[PDB]
């Protein structure tokens, strides 16, 4: 497994867990109901240590670049500006924020083809599964 392999355009099929890792952040209402209802598109592109996600919805979009294993702020798409760092460990996109006394860690990775997104705050979990899309 590798990095790269998590590449392209990928679309929303699937999500379990989903508002209740949005209450465990403390995501208000509005925030909720657009989560609720978003189908997005995942967009991973990597250049060697360089990374970039976007989420695309015509609801909401949020984008971030970095550099893997370098710590930097993240605005979330919540509101939240995190100090995250993202690793490609043990074959899975690992994506650790902290702020404010509190983390939660985001992983992604390539299972039977599809992109699996995995959420969790306090043992509060989601999971979102992708499908790759041209
Ligand atoms: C870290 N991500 C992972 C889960 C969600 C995803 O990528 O499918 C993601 C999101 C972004 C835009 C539109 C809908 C959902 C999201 C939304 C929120 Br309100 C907080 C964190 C969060």
């Amino acid at each position: 497994a590798t990095v790269q392999q998590l590449e392209g355009r990928w679309r929303l099929v699937d999500s379990k867990g989903f508002d209740e890792y949005m209450k465990e952040l403390g995501v208000g209402i509005a925030l909720r109901k657009m989560g609720a209802m978003a189908k997005p598109d995942c967009i991973i592109t990597c250049d060697g240590k360089n990374l970039t996600i976007k989420t695309e919805s015509t609801l909401k979009t949020t984008q971030f670049s970095c550099t893997l294993g370098e710590k930097f702020e993240e605005t979330t798409a919540d509101g939240r500006k995190t100090q995250t760092v993202c690793n490609f460990t043990d074959g899975a996109l690992v994506q650790h924020q902290e702020w404010d006394g509190k983390e939660s860690t985001i992983t992604r990775k390539l299972k039977d083809g599809k992109l699996v997104v995995e959420c969790v705050m306090n043992n509060v979990t989601c999971t979102r599964i992708y499908e790759k899309v041209e």
